[PDB]
């Protein structure tokens, strides 16, 4: 039956995952071993099996973003030296931890907005990614916010950002490129729908006629 | 055979966990049910089992910090209405996500320190806890930092904090009650050994004669 193990586990190692058993203990003594990537081919020895007990262990932390599944085969051999069964497939699923912060595709996004743009007009878009597991978890679920605006004139909150899409809009009036030529917004992306790990970048908006 | 499920999974629900079998299905219909806290006692219906297929399922997201291990029992009953097995114990392990910030044990810690205190002199100790899995993960592994000091004289950094223990110490010279009787530090606790979710509190230090 399929086995799962979280990434990034603390020691001590090794750690038991499951005990393999041949119904062919009828033959007395069986010796167990495993093959596959993560066993006897690279990366070698991430999993091992106790020869006599059949205990299948993990020997170090896993990393879902590097390898997310392993396919091993367990072998069972008599003391006279013959395989007593065909190799049995084992499937190991690495489950995700929130160990990647969202990462903005650029450090500085640049856009422009026209004087007299209607309140509610889209201006530009910022984008972050998150390497964590977006299928099974919220570890990659990104909310966008604005942290600050420089300058704070003529109003402190000239703009808003859609917390899902990262589209920035102008939401009030009084753009004037001859007094305040640009706006520099610090934007944040945070996973767990905004409550999780975060980073920031900058969006710089040029005011046009 | 031992089963696990991450907390806080996305749907859709329900999700298959494992299929229970009796080798008594040779004879005819077996009907499957489960008892225990999480099944028929509180919280009720978190796990169900398909009567015919014996597919054990989970019906909603789990919260490890509510219940981290469930002990259920599977029952198997002939279509004529007799138990064809002893009830069989099922252990479900709920594996952790980092969804709890550290939390200081109080919002304001107090300490005092002689103005004639040598650099390296312990002043006080702040303390946080984290409800996540401190045994298997780093999701509750807290690192303490200082974020701010007030006032910022005679130096901005009159104190340092032990990353691991939260012990605060005098780091430099010039403690003087009459000029500055009171320092107010903002301290922070963050999990994943400092890289993770974070909270802040305050330490208020009095300079004594
Ligand atoms: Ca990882
Ligand atoms: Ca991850
Ligand atoms: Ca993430
Ligand atoms: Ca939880
Ligand atoms: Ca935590
Ligand atoms: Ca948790």
């Amino acid at each position: 039956p399929p086995i799962s193990c979280p990434e990034n586990e603390k020691g001590p190692f090794p750690k038991n995952l499951v005990q393999i058993k041949s119904n062919k203990d009828k033959e007395g003594k069986v010796f167990y071993s495993i093959t596959g990537q993560g066993a006897d081919t690279p990366p070698v020895g991430v999993f091992i099996i106790e020869r006599e007990t059949g205990w299948l262990k993990v020997t170090e932390p896993l990393d879902r973003e590097r390898i997310a599944t392993y396919t091993l085969f367990s072998h069972a051999v008599s003391s006279n030296g013959n395989a007593v069964e065909d190799p049995m497939e084992i499937l190991i699923t690495v489950t995700d931890q929130n160990d990647n912060k969202p990462e903005f595709t650029q450090e500085v996004f640049k856009g422009s907005v026209m004087e007299g743009a209607l309140p509610g007009t889209s201006v530009m878009e910022v984008t972050a990614t998150d390497a964590d597991d977006d299928v099974n978890t919220y570890n990659a679920a990104i909310a966008y916010t604005i942290l600050s605006q420089d300058p704070e004139l003529p109003d402190k909150n000239m703009f808003t950002i859609n917390r899902n899409t990262g589209v920035i809009s102008v939401v009030t009036t009084g753009l004037d490129r001859e007094s305040f030529p640009t706006y520099t917004l610090v934007v944040q992306a945070a996973d767990l729908q905004g409550e999780g790990l975060s980073t920031t970048a900058t969006a710089v908006i040029t005011v046009t006629d």
